[PDB]
């Protein structure tokens, strides 16, 4: 059974009229997995959130299912679905009475909503959080202790140097006594490997801000997730990389015309057709 | 009998050539009253003020009198009135004796002298200090402890809610659940009386600052009290109220003409004749 | 013996390239007298910097001298100079081998090579450090304890007032009882003289900025060194003031013609011919 947006509740006993509050609380994130026999009960409907027990009883018609809507449970006193940790954003109307909410928290296009704090998305493209490639290795290098991995992000020990980056072959020599150099920022720019006096480049791991290419909500929901300065090697519909990085959920046509929405250096997104494609302005 | 601006000795041993330096010690108030038998002494002329005896040795022709004047009176080792703690403005001569002072706690347009730091107030408003409606009333509501006051400053405890403000019927219709409200600035709006379910509205006591109106110190010395955004029903020669406030000290004449002096949102001031009045612009 | 730029080893081991990096650290100063039998040691030519231990080897072809240049000293573990704590000025180049090095303690010129973090300098005025006259005396006078000087910087205290700065006879007339004076600044003028009753004024040390008249490093090095504000009868080839301060190291020249580096307030000062001469504009 999948929960169409139910268990919404009034977190506290505050009025608003005409407000979207942000709410950090437990909920039932949208779109969950609900068995069919704090949790979220339901019966076909009166529904209950228990954390204090929420109530709420609305007319239904339908069988062996579950209604589709949105339905707000009042505080009553001080299927089944279980409450997560989530940040809500609600609508109350002019009278209190919450009758449209977002979970930013499901995918993308609703993590953007929150960001922009409305339920209409513009067209265009929005930077909603950033992307830091954890290091999934750590190496310590002594002289005459584990093996040299690069290309790879990985935190470093050269002998007391401890550091957080990839490491490739560099063509700089070093001095015969240097055992690592320092750029003009005062940072530690290449090392030299204690073993076999390799000179290795030290590189910051990749860093850049996620970005939701939207074709506006009124058109369609249909989104794409955009990665600024990373490659989609490092990246955890159809996956394709670009100049401006990788770009999850669109088509690599390789057609050329006036540019549409600027994603960024160069490249640009349209809307055609119910696909979204990218093209080289 | 009338102390004529007599008792003002020199507070320190410093030497100052045409300044105007503030003050703040034990001085005789001007224009207070003084026995006609720290403590001003004087006897008709050898006057004594004893905190440190400071002395002053005036010739004077008068009988059954204070002398009218100014005199300094100068340290001589380390009629009776009291001293309080006042601010005062000081005039230095050119030979470091002081030949006049204000003191600025005694009436308006004193006040004003002290704000600039000059014996001359030009033709203008000058807004010299603050205004706030101190809550005199506690009221304390618990549902099923005191009587619910309302359109009057009071401190209020709702159930836990604890603020300040004046209380009036709201329009707003809350939930059945809903205990209180909030506005955009995430300040308590409106609450809910435990009792009777009455929906109050909360709205913060009357702040503004006052004003003084002065047709410049060349002219008179007749000035006007003005307060801003705040009625005169709440404010501790003629009262009456306008746009911009409460004007204390002036008239209403119903006429109109071009605009003297701006005291702010329409009305203007003007002088007039030896009386101050008020006309809408 | 002496040294012409022979002892600077490397102090850490970081490969830089193309770069003015400024250490400070224990270094042989640059012409410093050098015996000829940390510590430097070098025999004609393998040179010797303990500290740790630098070597270097360097071909020379010499008799009952020591040999001119400059070469770096390698790490090797972990004629006889004594090391000084200095503050260097190296150069990197593009392998990492230091080729020059400035000492930015021996002669003016070098601190402004330091300032610019530049072997070259270019025609113009630098301002390099400050110049304060310390207080060569310390009295102290009471009432009916030591005796009373001026037209110097002393440190002063009268009956409690401490401070610092010069004394001078002042033409101003203080209160029978007055003790002190006070400006606008609210800081101390004048003072009386517990004894004798004399006015003296008070006026804070001369304080000023160093600066270095070089006409560019590509003419020649002749320098001159010029104070702002002070006379020289308080500063410690040719001594002579001038409206902007003391200039040393050039000439007074009573000719005049057109500006060539303006030094500041009025005069300016040119490069004529093998010496620095200064003419007013
Ligand atoms: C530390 O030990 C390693 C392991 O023997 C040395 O690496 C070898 O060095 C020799 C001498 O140049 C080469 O012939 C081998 O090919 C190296 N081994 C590998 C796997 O390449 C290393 O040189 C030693 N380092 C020091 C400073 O002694
Ligand atoms: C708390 O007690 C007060 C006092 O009885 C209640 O106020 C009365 O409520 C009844 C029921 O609606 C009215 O008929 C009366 O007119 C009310 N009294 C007055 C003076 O107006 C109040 O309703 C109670 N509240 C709760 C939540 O029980
Ligand atoms: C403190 O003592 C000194 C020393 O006697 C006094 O200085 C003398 O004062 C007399 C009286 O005016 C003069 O005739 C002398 O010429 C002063 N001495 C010198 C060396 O000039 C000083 O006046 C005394 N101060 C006080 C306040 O008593
Ligand atoms: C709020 O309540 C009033 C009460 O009559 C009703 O007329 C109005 O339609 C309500 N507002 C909404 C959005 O339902
Ligand atoms: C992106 O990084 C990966 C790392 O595996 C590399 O193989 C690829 O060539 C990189 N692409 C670009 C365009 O830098
Ligand atoms: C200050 O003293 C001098 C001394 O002769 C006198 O001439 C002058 O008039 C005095 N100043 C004032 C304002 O009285
Ligand atoms: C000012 O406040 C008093 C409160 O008693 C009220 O009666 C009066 O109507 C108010 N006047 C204006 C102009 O708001
Ligand atoms: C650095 O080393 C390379 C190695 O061949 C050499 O060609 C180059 O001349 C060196 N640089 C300097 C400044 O000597
Ligand atoms: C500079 O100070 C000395 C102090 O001994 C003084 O003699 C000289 O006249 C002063 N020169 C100028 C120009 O102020």
């Amino acid at each position: 059974t999948n929960s169409f947006t139910r268990g919404v509740y009034y977190p506290d006993k505050v009025f608003r009229s005409s407000v979207l509050h942000s709410t950090q609380d437990l909920f039932l994130p949208f779109f969950s997995n609900v068995t069919w026999f704090g949790v979220y009960f339901a019966s076909t409907l009166r529904e209950f959130v228990f954390k204090k027990i929420y109530s709420k009883h609305t007319p239904i018609n339908l069988v062996r299912d579950l209604p589709q809507g949105f339905s707000a449970l009042e505080p009553l006193v001080d299927y089944v679905g279980y409450l997560q940790p989530r940040t809500f954003l609600l609508k109350y109307n002019e009278n209190g009475t919450i009758t449209d909410a977002v979970d930013c928290a499901l995918d993308p296009l609703s993590e953007t909503k929150c960001t922009l704090k409305s339920f209409t998305v513009e067209k265009g493209i929005y930077q909603t959080s950033n992307f830091r490639v954890q290091p999934t290795e750590s190496i310590v290098r002594f002289p005459n202790s584990t093996n040299l991995v690069k290309n790879k992000c990985v935190n470093f020990n050269f002998n007391g140097l401890t550091g957080t980056g990839v490491l490739t072959e560099s063509n700089k020599k070093f001095l015969p006594f240097q055992q690592f150099g320092r750029d003009i920022a005062d940072t530690t720019d290449a090392v030299r490997d204690p073993q076999t006096l390799e000179i290795l480049d030290i590189t910051p791991c990749s860093f850049g801000g996620v970005s939701v290419i939207t074709p506006g909500t009124n058109t369609s929901n249909q989104v794409a997730v955009l990665y600024q300065g990373v490659n989609c090697t490092e990246v955890p519909s159809n996956v394709f990389q670009t100049r401006a990085g990788c770009l999850i959920g669109a088509e690599h046509v390789n057609n050329s015309y006036e540019c549409d929405i600027p994603i960024g250096a160069g490249i640009c997104a349209s809307y055609q057709t119910q696909s979204i494609i990218a093209y080289t302005m």
